[PDB]
């Protein structure tokens, strides 16, 4: 039955037509899956995208899947290696979320960060000052294609 809701999960995420979000599974494992992100536009990450990797273990969905950043993401509640710091995501995972509705809460925390419990400090202080925010952002992205 897992197996199956994984499969309804990804055609309810075809026929929604959700604007910047994507994701499919790899053809060896359902159970591993690749997407990418779009940053909302109006937000300082419009027109930047972000590949994301998400795994669902065998506890799944009782346990929240893994999901994290695969593109360096610089951004108040990233770290380093990717990981997310999104409430839904570790203590407010609730089994009735599908893989859409944890695509657009990530894509919707890139423009709505939780500055105050952050895991980039550095990115939680920028945020306050929005240009030079913007201007890092594009800087750090920009050394992420070449």
């Amino acid at each position: 039955p897992v197996g199956k809701r994984l499969q309804q999960e990804l055609m309810t995420l075809m026929m929604s037509g959700d604007k910047g979000i994507s994701a499919f599974p790899e053809s060896d494992n359902l159970f591993k899956w690749v997407g990418t992100i779009h940053g909302a536009a109006g937000t300082v990450y419009e027109d930047l995208r972000y590949k994301l990797s998400l795994e669902f273990p065998s506890g799944y969905p009782y346990n929240a899947p893994t999901v994290k950043f695969l593109t360096p993401c610089y951004h108040p509640n990233v770290d380093t290696q990717g990981n997310i710091s999104l409430d839904i995501l570790k203590e407010k995972w609730s089994a009735l979320y599908d893989v859409r509705t944890i695509l657009l809460s990530i894509q919707s925390l890139l423009g709505e960060p939780n500055i105050d419990s952050p895991l980039n400090t550095h990115a939680a202080e920028l945020w306050k000052n929005p240009t030079a925010f913007k201007k890092y952002l594009q800087e750090t992205y920009s050394k992420q294609v070449t």
